[PDB]
């Protein structure tokens, strides 16, 4: 490109003047950007290239790491405090293990605005914001799990009925009541994205969780790490 809106996932110092950033563009998708000059102290790039920070972005190169040419900003925002600062961190770490590289996903753009226009404009509780983003996430990245129909059987999900998550095989009516059971209002509820109550937000928690396992493949979350020792 090109102007394109973007956020900062993570900034580091990459030199003694210079910065190296995590960046999810809008039509470039996520891609590494060296900031030349945003170190110093009179540069104004240092105050705009913060995560949750709505900007506007040109940059050049072939590389995997591509050269910054400018950035606008205007709310040099930080919308976002205490438990909606973790919850933020939070969704720029799942999305920096789970997006590959310079692969647009104009979409999720749009999924991770409405989820920082969540975070911004709230006090308790972030979790619908989050449980929202993660299902819109894992719906990007393909994980095609059917909330509606009983897999295999194909017969509809009934609201009191119970159901079994089975990785990679859909749900399944089941009475066995574990950690892997949900209920068919617990299903609607995913499909749906919305969450009326305590009781479907629990469950949609404990669903995200397990079906973002996969891709996290293996390390646990920093961002988690620090919502335990601040709180």
């Amino acid at each position: 490109e090109g102007w394109q809106r973007a956020f900062v996932l993570h900034s580091r110092p990459w030199s003694e003047t210079s910065l190296m950033l995590d960046v999810f563009t809008e039509e470039s998708g996520r891609v590494r950007l060296v900031a030349k000059g945003a170190r110093s102290k009179r540069s104004t790039l240092k105050g705009a290239l913060q995560p949750f920070t709505p900007l506007l972005l040109r940059f050049g190169g072939r590389g995997e790491v591509k050269t910054l040419r400018s950035a606008e900003a205007v709310s040099l925002a930080l919308p976002l405090s205490g438990i909606t600062l973790y919850s933020g961190l939070y969704i720029n770490e799942l999305l920096s293990r789970v997006l590959e590289y310079e692969t647009r996903f104009s979409e999720l753009f749009f999924d991770y605005l409405h989820c920082i226009q969540s975070l911004a404009g709230v006090t308790g509780t972030p979790e619908p914001a989050l449980r929202r983003f993660e299902l819109a996430l894992l719906g990007h990245l393909g994980y095609g799990v059917n909330f509606t129909h009983c897999a295999g059987s194909g017969e509809p999900v009934d609201d009191t009925m119970t159901y079994r998550y089975r990785e990679e095989k859909g749900f399944i009516a089941s009475v066995v009541i574990d950690n892997k059971t949900f209920t068919g209002r617990q299903l609607k509820a995913l499909n749906a994205r919305e969450f009326p109550d305590a009781d479907t937000l629990r469950a949609a928690k404990r669903f995200t969780r397990m079906a973002l396992k996969p891709y996290l493949g293996g390390k646990p979350l920093k961002s988690r790490e620090l919502f335990r020792q601040f709180m």
